[PDB]
């Protein structure tokens, strides 16, 4: 493991399922499982892809796309993979460990603190 200073990076431990956006799909989204915390970083990766080990994604704690689990399920605006990975295995095995891992998710949730962040949400403007 690893215990440094008093912050978020303690609040985080490998396994942790967080969300993460999509760099050409901003309004799809995906669900990832922390693989690995090394000083704040974050190494997800895709769930399903467990198995291989080149599909992979490292990240900061101290980013935007990182998202808490379950906001989506408030608009389900879209749930799916990328198109990189939808093809690389067979439909249900994108929805199975997408199911599972949801569920887990409740079993291992971490705190609001870890995305304790605030800035300008005032209603939008036209121009």
């Amino acid at each position: 493991g690893s215990s440094g200073s008093s912050g978020p990076i303690d609040l985080i431990t490998v396994g942790s399922l967080i969300e993460l956006q999509d760099s050409q799909n901003p309004f799809q989204y995906w669900i990832v499982s922390v693989i690995e915390n090394v000083g704040g970083r974050l190494r997800l990766r895709y769930v399903g892809l467990e198995d291989t080990e080149s599909y992979d994604q490292w990240l900061f704690y101290l980013d935007y796309r990182l998202r808490p689990v379950g906001w989506c399920q408030e608009n389900k605006y879209r749930m799916d993979p990328p198109s990189e990975i939808y093809p690389l295995k067979m439909a249900s095995e994108w929805k199975c460990t997408l199911e599972k891992s949801l569920i887990d998710a409740a079993k291992f949730p971490l705190p609001m603190e870890v995305f304790k962040d605030h800035a300008d949400l005032s209603g939008p403007s036209s121009g």
